[PDB]
């Protein structure tokens, strides 16, 4: 009588569910997990215990409601007859039935046309506990801070402004960055795409994260005054890291604490309609100029590390569908769109990344620019047509981090964009990157001087910065090692590794530049 296997299975995981709601059961989960953390020497025992205690409540709940829920587990184990396993199942959003206009590249701007200057800040990762002189090569996942201890007598401690290691930034270096903006300005707007807290991820309270949010927010507001700042939500803003429950999760373990703090912190910059969307799911749209829409995406609903998506990964918060409606509205008015976000779309979950790719291809004429960060390095992602994966039609700019993490100079970015006038293409025309050379800045008594590292069109000889120039650059770099070495230099903000990047390293790096869609190896067919 195997007619009972499904009854008993469901009875098992129903009892599993009830047991895992009990906090002493959750603590049992945490204790074993910590001993394995110590046994597998993942981190120091202090970090192992702290991070499991911080994560255990939310993670046990998600597993209880997804992988261990009776309908899911028994569906995996006994098949569609018993339950239904649909964890990370494929999904698709709906495009409107409006015919796609003919593909049309942006027009060259007329002589003397207005140029809008956009400051781009990402991955600031302020470390409230940064401490000069401490060990940069400590045993914790983040060093140069209180509790990192002392270096050996053979190596120096963490530099005053930062270190070339697994360390984040003292607030004074963030202050130095914004205080040196004058040469690079003036700015019409600032795009600020996430990651305010540091990587002290094993002990972050909601108050620490809010303190990071409110302190840095006030700092940029002090140095940029009247200039609008459009933020986007990074993966480090929440606690625990990457924990962004979609709006179908209510109660105090939801993201309400964080989104509302953002709506109050960013009220000076965001219109009422933006603040409403922001409070719901951490994304919004607004109009910087007549004929220009800006859309700030919360890419944590695309993230491979947002463990809440194990419950349901299908277009969380309805964001992609909301994006389509916003983009079609822009197409209807003839507006152009900027997209800003944190995690670049090539690094998203499979289904999300594929649907985003399809949206970008549909709205190629309407999308004018895309801006992401999160990787901390200086790179890009080229988008191609759906039909042949060979006509370049969009490019995402991945700007490098202000934080040193890991081992880099601090950096930031400025875009020259086809400006504020009727008929403008609103596309990026050129960009520039500024760095703080820590080797020089950390000399005792020196005053930090942020330097221009490079300008895009000048150093690569680009006629413009449209998608085809970046496509072309990748294939020039396939055959020109010196050119690729330049790019590899700039990629690390002027502080590349000493291990040379040979043939496999180059091909893997070039393949990432063409991988705007996750898990699409065909995109790199011409590289390997
Ligand atoms: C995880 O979340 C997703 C979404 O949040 C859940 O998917 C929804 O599931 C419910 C069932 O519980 C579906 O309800 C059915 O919808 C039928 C038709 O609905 C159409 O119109 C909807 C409202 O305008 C519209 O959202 C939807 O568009 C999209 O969904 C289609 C799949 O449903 C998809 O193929 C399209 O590409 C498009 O993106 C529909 O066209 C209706 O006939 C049924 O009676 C019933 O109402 C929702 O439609 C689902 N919505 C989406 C976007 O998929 C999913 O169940 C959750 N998973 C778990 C395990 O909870
Ligand atoms: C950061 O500052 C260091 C320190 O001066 C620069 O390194 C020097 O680079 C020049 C040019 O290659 C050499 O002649 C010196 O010998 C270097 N000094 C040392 C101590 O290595 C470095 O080039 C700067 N980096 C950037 C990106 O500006
Ligand atoms: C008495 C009873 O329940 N019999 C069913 C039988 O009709 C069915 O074909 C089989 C398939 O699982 O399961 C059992
Ligand atoms: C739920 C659903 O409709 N999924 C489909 C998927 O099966 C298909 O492979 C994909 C095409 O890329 O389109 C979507
Ligand atoms: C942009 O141009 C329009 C039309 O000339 C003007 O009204 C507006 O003040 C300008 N600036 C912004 C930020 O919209
Ligand atoms: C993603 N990364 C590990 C390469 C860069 C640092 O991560 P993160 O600070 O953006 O979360
Ligand atoms: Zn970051
Ligand atoms: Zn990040």
């Amino acid at each position: 009588w195997g007619n009972l296997t499904c009854p008993i299975c469901k009875g098992l995981f129903t009892a599993i569910n009830l047991g895992l709601k009990k906090e002493p059961n959750v603590a049992r989960v945490g204790s074993v997990a910590i001993k394995l953390c110590n046994l597998l020497k993942i981190a120091p025992p202090a970090v192992c215990q702290s991070i499991v205690h911080l994560f255990e409540d939310d993670m046990v709940e998600v597993w209880r409601r997804s992988v261990l829920s009776p309908s899911e587990a028994c569906g995996l184990l006994l098949g569609s007859t018993c339950g239904h396993w649909d964890i990370f199942s494929s999904w698709n959003i709906s495009l409107p039935t409006v015919p796609k206009p003919p593909p049309k590249p942006p027009s060259p701007p007329a002589p003397g046309a207005p140029v809008s200057r956009i400051l781009f800040l990402t991955d600031l990762h302020w470390d409230h506990d940064y401490l000069e002189g401490t060990d940069p090569d400590c045993a914790d996942p983040l060093c140069c801070r209180r509790g990192s201890g002392l270096p050996p007598a053979s190596r120096p401690g963490a530099g005053y402004w930062g270190e070339y290691s697994k360390c984040d930034l003292p607030l004074r270096t963030l202050e130095s960055l914004l205080s040196g903006l004058g040469p690079a300005g003036p700015f019409d707007m600032v795009y600020w795409t996430g990651d305010i807290p540091a990587h002290d991820v094993w002990h972050q309270t909601r108050q620490d994260q809010l303190r990071a949010l409110t302190t840095v927010t006030a700092l940029v507001r002090k140095f940029l005054g009247p200039v609008p700042v459009y933020p986007a939500v990074g993966n480090h803003e929440s606690t625990p890291v990457n924990s962004f429950p979609p709006p179908f999760i209510e109660g105090n373990h939801s993201s309400r604490w964080l989104y509302e703090a953002m709506a109050k912190a960013w009220e000076p910059w965001l219109p009422a309609e933006a603040l409403r969307t922001l409070r719901i799911g951490g994304f919004y749209a607004l109009s910087p100029y007549p004929g220009l829409r800006l859309i700030s995406l919360n890419m944590n609903f695309c993230s491979r590390e947002n463990f809440w998506l194990l419950i349901n990964s299908t277009d969380p918060a309805g964001q992609l569908q909301w994006l389509v409606g916003e983009l079609q509205a822009a197409e209807d008015r003839g507006d152009k769109v900027h997209i800003i976000g944190h995690i670049p779309p090539g690094h998203c979950l499979k289904s999300w990344s594929w649907n985003y790719y399809r949206i970008v291809a549909r709205y190629e004429n309407t999308l004018a620019a895309q801006f992401f960060g999160h990787t901390h390095v200086d790179e890009f992602e080229v988008f191609y047509d759906e039909e042949t994966l060979s006509r370049p039609l969009a490019v995402a700019f991945l700007a490098p981090s202000a934080t040193t993490y890991i081992g880099l100079n601090p950096g930031y970015r400025v875009y020259q964009i086809d400006g504020n006038y009727s008929g403008s293409s609103h596309v990026v025309l050129d960009h520039e990157t500024y760095i703080l050379n820590l080797t020089q800045a950390n000399i005792p008594g020196a005053i930090p001087h942020w330097q221009l590292l490079y300008r895009a069109r000048e150093t690569y000889g680009l006629p413009n910065t449209l998608p085809t120039a970046w496509h072309n650059l990748v294939y020039r770099m396939r055959g020109d090692m010196q050119l690729f070495q330049t790019f590899w230099f700039l990629y690390h903000k002027g502080h590349p590794p000493s291990e040379p990047c040979g043939t496999p390293c180059r091909l893997a790096t070039l393949c990432a530049q063409l991988s705007a869609r996750a898990d699409s190896p065909a995109l790199c067919r011409h590289l390997m």
